[PDB]
């Protein structure tokens, strides 16, 4: 469970950062 | 505020591996 | 260019975390 | 040493993060 929660979070991270490059790469 | 989302849901991640090192070490 | 570099260590890290979801599998 | 690995790529991450962010100041 705790393993899960932390790649759900990475991903969240991950998607983040793939729409701050979009607005600003 | 996209980046401070970024970054709040990396935190979060970095919680859940701490909290996995109190558990497997 | 940096907006890459912290998407792919976001995306190193989400590699890792699969690796030892695996591992834990 | 896996997790703590995954633990230190969450916090090379940050590491970038905050340097953005504080580029971005």
């Amino acid at each position: 469970s705790k393993l899960e929660e932390l790649r759900r979070k990475l991903q969240e991270a991950e998607h983040k950062a793939r729409e701050l490059q979009e607005k600003w790469g």
